């Protein structure tokens, strides 16, 4: 059922902005994949576009602390986010 | 019809921006959160997403004075905003 | 061909961000209003929503350059995709 689907990948998403407040930045990029791949797989285009607005406020989360290479590594995701969405 | 509901939806999220920067957190919290009603009621997902995004504007604009119990209250709201958006 | 178009608006709404980090305001100030313009005629609401995301980067860019009056110009430009975006 497509819309558990929907309501685990938010949780996910979620999450990913957690793990960015607590440092493990490398656990919230694993989180976010695996956000696109069941997203691109299942076709669900507004779990992608959640996921940007939550990887935007990872984003904020490390610029707050300093972290420029946590900031890299969520932007890397950020873009696949963004590629993954205009494909769907 | 449906599109008249969906203007006056996004309305409503803009004015909880233009809320939060005159400091009128308690207010703009109730508009966010009978956007989500009414949208929830109506299965109106993007509805929901731009009001997300309006949300993060408020928390922008909060930061900038340095008003940290509104922060607070925003994301609560935004946590429900999100909840409904799963579930739409 | 929708996802070639979504596809290429996509590029657009990243363009916008690239241009504004350049410091070019004026020229992701029309690329942003081509893009509203051709997502309106084509009904495309979810390439609307990507630009709005796009255009709060780029006022993320702006702002840390302190340049106040492209953020205005930026700002103005999100207004527009708000209210389109209303009307999809
Ligand atoms: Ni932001």
């Amino acid at each position: 059922e497509a819309q558990k689907k929907k309501k685990e990948l938010s949780k996910k998403a979620q999450e990913v902005v957690e793990l960015a407040k607590e440092g493990k930045v490398d656990e919230a990029v694993e989180l976010g994949l695996k956000v696109i791949e069941e997203a691109t797989k299942l076709g669900l285009q507004d779990a992608v576009m959640f996921l940007l607005f939550k990887l935007h406020e990872a984003v904020h989360e490390l610029k707050k602390k300093g972290n420029e290479e946590g900031v890299k590594k969520i932007e890397e995701v950020k873009k696949k986010a963004e590629e993954a969405l205009s494909r769907l």
